[PDB]
């Protein structure tokens, strides 16, 4: 027997408030049935880690919301790299690992450094500024479309564009409705952005299409490529920043750690990730019976893992609602896990650590001052407004 629950993860009233109905949907048992949205869910971290490490078993290729793509039409054309599985997937999967290794992330951070502490400096000039516009959002702006090797133009689609994507991936509800009845403007400025005459020299965009030039990808796939690192690698880095920022205003004694010892600002951004979650939830599509946390589920089934849940799931973490910037953070899902783990995720840290050392460098204090306003989103879980201010060290 599987336990019922009449939970709606992608309610309002959920996203204002999801930690106890988390507990709940972790504690009710391993494996859920959510009578509001007729799917099997998993909430603990054992569930979750076991469902991302089985891809053969747990499939993408079927859609990572809750439409399934073998019964229902895609919302658009699907992503060559979230929405396949291996080994189909493992091409563009080379392709977007090369143009985000390492070696790439070496040549980009003395200007990604430079760019956020002339930031936090800027800031520190007016002190009562917006945590999200004046900071998780235009950092992320500042640095990442030019990294891209995007135009000026129609950059403000961007962030809106995210959310789009990101609401796509929920239920048939009013955010995921008004979301496509509004996405024609924003997909039509990333068409244009993905095609090759569009992306400067340089850039992430152009590095990708380079792999035309030796056969690796077609000119087809090129451009989707491309719309992939413009769908997933702007709203997402935005929330962890914003949610960085939100835990060492709301956590005064680890910002003075930080402020103690500036070299924690990796560890202190992977920390936000792990303890806010920008992406909250994915799905996978079961393609046998299988049995997960006791039950056996039929083939064909799709299966919700809540990543913020299995990130504050005292079965693995001690203390998994405290802010700790020494965190022994390895093994979180905040960047899912396996073969599809975040291609991004050394773009993300570099944002944020870099972002993290100027204010661990320049800033002793960080108050909420004025009203704080929550974004709502199907997927990815973040604030609109985060009034603060500012105490120059
Ligand atoms: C804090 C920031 C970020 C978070 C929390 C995040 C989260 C995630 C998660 C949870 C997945 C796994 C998807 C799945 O298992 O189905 C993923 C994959 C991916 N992310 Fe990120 N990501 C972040 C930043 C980035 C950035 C900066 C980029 C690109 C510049 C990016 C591009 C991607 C892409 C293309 C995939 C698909 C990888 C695959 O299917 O093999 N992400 N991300
Ligand atoms: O043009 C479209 O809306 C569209 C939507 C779904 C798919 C699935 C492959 N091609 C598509 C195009
Ligand atoms: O601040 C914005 O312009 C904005 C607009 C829509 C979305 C959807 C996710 N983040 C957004 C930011
Ligand atoms: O390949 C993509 O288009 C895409 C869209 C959203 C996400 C969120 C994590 N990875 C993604 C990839
Ligand atoms: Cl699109």
């Amino acid at each position: 027997t599987i336990p019922h629950l009449a939970i709606d993860p992608f309610s309002l009233d959920f996203f204002d408030d999801p930690y106890p109905d988390q507990q709940t949907l972790r504690d009710a048992g391993p494996v859920v049935y959510l009578d509001k949205w007729n799917v099997y869910g998993v909430a603990r971290y054992a569930e979750v880690h076991a469902v991302l490490n089985d891809p053969t078993t747990f499939c993408s290729s079927r859609g990572v919301g809750l439409s399934d793509f073998k019964k229902e039409k895609p919302w658009r054309p699907p992503s060559l790299i979230l929405e396949a599985d291996p080994p189909a997937h493992t091409r563009p999967r080379a392709v977007l690992s090369k143009v985000l290794s390492p070696a790439t992330m070496k040549t980009i951070r003395d200007g990604f450094a430079a760019a956020a502490d002339a930031k936090v400096d800027e800031l520190l000039q007016r002190g009562c500024i917006d945590a999200i516009a004046d900071l998780a959002e235009a950092y992320p702006l500042s640095v990442f479309p030019d990294a891209m090797g995007l135009k000026q133009e129609g950059r403000e689609h961007l962030l809106p564009y995210a959310g789009l994507v990101f609401n796509a991936f929920g239920p048939p509800n009013e955010l995921r409705q008004t979301a496509i009845e509004r996405s024609a403007p924003h997909q039509a400025y990333v068409n244009e952005q993905c095609q090759r005459p569009n992306l400067a020299p340089g850039g992430f965009g152009a590095c990708i299409h380079a792999f035309t030039d030796t056969g690796e990808i077609t000119p087809d796939e090129a451009p989707l490529l491309v719309r992939s690192l413009l769908s997933a690698g702007l709203d997402t880095t935005v929330n962890g920043i914003g949610a960085a920022v939100y835990c060492l205003a709301r956590f005064p004694g680890e910002l003075q750690r930080l402020r103690s010892d500036p070299t924690l600002a990796r560890n202190a951004f992977e920390e936000a990730v792990r303890f806010e979650s920008p992406v909250q939830t994915f799905f996978r599509t079961t393609t046998r019976e299988v049995e997960l946390g006791g039950a056996v589920i039929g083939e064909g089934e799709k299966v919700l893992m809540f990543l913020g849940s299995a990130n504050r799931d005292p079965r693995r973490w001690s203390d998994p609602d405290l802010y700790d910037i020494t965190r022994k953070t390895s093994g979180h899902v905040g960047f899912g896990s396996g073969v599809h783990m975040c291609v991004g995720q050394l773009v993300a840290r570099l944002e944020g650590e870099v972002m993290l050392s100027a204010l661990a460098r320049k800033v002793a204090a960080i108050d909420i001052d004025g009203p704080v306003k929550r974004r709502f989103n199907n997927t990815l879980r973040g604030l609109e407004s985060l009034p603060v201010k500012l105490t120059p060290a």
